[PDB]
């Protein structure tokens, strides 16, 4: 406990000697108090100026206005799971990483990968000023270099989780990167190589993932979100976790087992407390990884669960309170057997799952669920699970999918949700200090997505076409902060489009190129209404008519530049 912990305390405490106290009013119970310092400091979300001045008519729906605005979950302890649970983990997590690394090799990722994503500013949780500065210099590297000799020799100095989401130190995201970052580069999760998973598919291939699922013979479709996933992950899940390293070799092997053993299993935390003052606190369980690395973790963790709530509604093994010899030898039997069937009747993407087990026996196999702690949101802990009959209804990644026909007979399979969300999202900028042409690239990318993803939707391609229309041709999208995003380019957006829905789309026979956007059908208007759309209004129908005002006024306040006019792509205004 504290051999492994207690080096990183010395440090933080001896750098703040003239701040250090243990205070008698810690509000910590399940967190482990060690003390506290001196502090005083804090992101609120900003409005995306260029996307609110063409969707007017949003100006006034709350839902949309809302958004723009604006702790004792984490403070919460799971029980040790029973015996029986534990081995069906043990056993699940053993057959399941052995799969993965079937066709898969675990290698270390290098300082020339990392350093090429810092320059392509990719989603990091964090002497040097910008997350560029320290890559560019060399004495960085050094401190890294003795943090990375300290891991191997089984110790930890600096890996200290910043509770603000769990930031850290850029070293430390190296360190993590170098030895886990395999999972997510050589695509761990891909479904080609996991079956149940989807990194790396994109919006437009999710849809035809859920109607595929569909296609097999069993029961409802169930779509149960854990409460607070990340808060549910128990220390034996670190430990099933942890198991990827026994298919792994020399440095690698050591480097891996030191993350997991010295930052994961054995936390600590430094915490902001108005009462300002930073409280130094530790625990074992939970999640606090790399974004990247919890995505790859939670996915895997998560398909055990699943597989196990399958073996549980088929009968499998009957009680969780301890496993028989011959329960064993069926579970192993039932991995080996049918296992890989098993996980093609799912679609996992971390903490989101959706399950078309065998039969409805699942809806009621909740005991092997609730005693491993992912307890299901909003539904009593004992009432079975309400399941799905039709696939278009089913939610998936915040996304429902329509199935639609296009004039030539093709079938698209396209993402949606409450046309509210998306505006109020696009009309959102994360960050200070932006200028006119950098709130504009946003919003391009944003018009561009929804060209692309929500083309179906009446009000997002002609305000796509606005905001495209009010954004000089040739400048650039842009992102805040970083699965497939070909929305991020400067080509013909309709070219775009043939690619991703026609060329690539293999659910596509017939790969006849689409010539106009009039070609590519919306969804039914009381569709378009029932998913948010404000078609029947007069604000959004004086919005349409007087859509140009709205473009050259946003062209006015940029000031002149090379302009194309994408209006006349629909057919109203040609
Ligand atoms: N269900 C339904 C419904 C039927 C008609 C309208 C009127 N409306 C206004 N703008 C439109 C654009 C395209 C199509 C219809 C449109 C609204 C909703
Ligand atoms: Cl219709
Ligand atoms: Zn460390
Ligand atoms: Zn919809």
């Amino acid at each position: 406990n504290l051999d492994i912990i207690g080096k990183r305390i010395e440090k933080i405490k001896q750098e703040h000697e003239t701040s250090w106290h243990y205070d008698q009013d810690h509000p910590y119970k399940t967190w482990a108090y060690h003390g506290s310092y001196e502090t005083k400091q804090t992101a609120s979300s900003m409005v995306n100026g260029v996307v609110r001045l063409l969707t007017k008519p949003w100006d006034i729906i709350p839902m949309v206005t809302q958004m723009a605005m604006t702790k004792e979950k984490v403070d919460t302890r799971t029980q040790e799971p029973k015996e029986g649970t534990k081995k069906l983990m043990k056993i699940t997590a053993e057959w399941l990483w052995k799969e993965l690394g079937k066709k898969k090799t675990p290698r270390m990722c290098t300082r020339e990968e990392f350093t090429r994503k810092v320059r392509s500013n990719a989603a990091l949780g964090a002497k040097w000023k910008s997350a560029r500065e320290a890559v560019e210099d060399s004495g960085f590297w050094e401190l890294v270099d003795k943090e990375r000799n300290l891991h191997l020799e089984g110790k930890c100095e600096t890996c200290v989780y910043n509770m603000m989401i769990w930031y850290m130190w850029l070293g430390a995201r190296f360190l993590e990167f170098e030895a886990l970052g395999f999972l997510n580069e050589d695509h761990w999760f891909s479904r080609e190589n996991s079956l149940s998973g989807v990194e790396g598919e994109g919006l437009h291939k999710l849809g035809y993932i859920l109607r595929d699922v569909s296609k097999k013979e069993g029961g409802a479709m169930y779509a149960d979100d854990t409460a607070g996933w990340d808060t549910r992950i128990t220390l034996e899940d670190l430990k099933n976790e942890e198991m990827v390293t026994n298919h792994m070799e020399g440095e690698h092997k050591k480097l891996a087992e030191a993350i997991f053993k010295l930052t994961y299993q054995n936390k600590v935390v430094r915490v902001q407390r108005p009462t300002t003052v930073m409280d130094i606190i530790s625990r074992r369980d939970q999640r606090g990884s790399g974004q990247v690395v919890t995505y790859g973790l939670n996915t895997f963790t998560n398909m055990e669960a699943q597989l196990i709530r399958q073996m549980e509604g088929e009968g499998v093994f009957k009680s969780i309170q301890h496993l028989t010899v011959t329960e064993e030898i069926a579970v192993k039997n039932w991995l080996v057997r049918v296992g890989r069937e098993r996980l093609s009747r799912m679609a996992i993407s971390g903490d989101d799952c959706v399950v078309k087990p065998l039969d409805d026996r699942f809806a009621s196999a909740l005991t092997a669920l609730n005693d491993m702690g992912k307890v299901r949101k909003d539904i009593q802990q004992w009432e079975p699970s309400r399941g799905w009959n039709d696939w278009t209804q089913v939610p998936f990644c915040s996304h429902h999918f329509h199935e639609l026909i296009m004039k030539d007979g093709r079938v698209l399979v396209v993402p949606c949700r409450n046309q509210d969300e998306l505006i109020g999202r696009a009309r959102i900028s994360q960050g200070a200090g932006w200028s006119l042409r950098e709130t504009a690239c946003l919003g391009k990318s944003y018009a561009q997505m929804w060209s692309l993803m929500y083309f179906h939707r009446r009000d997002l391609r002609l305000a796509a076409n606005a905001i495209c229309s009010a954004v000089p041709s040739h400048w650039v999208p842009t992102s805040r902060t970083t699965a497939t995003h070909e929305w991020m380019t400067t080509e013909d957006m309709l070219t775009v489009w043939n690619r991703v829905w026609i060329q690539e789309n293999p659910w596509m026979e017939d790969k006849t190129p689409v010539e106009s956007w009039e070609e590519i059908p919306y969804l039914g208007k009381r569709e378009d209404q029932w998913c948010g759309s404000l078609i029947g209004l007069t604000s959004r129908a004086t919005w349409a008519k007087n859509i140009q005002t709205a473009i050259n006024q946003v062209r006015s306040l940029i000031g002149n530049e090379e302009y194309t006019d994408y209006m006349p792509s629909m057919k109203r205004f040609r």
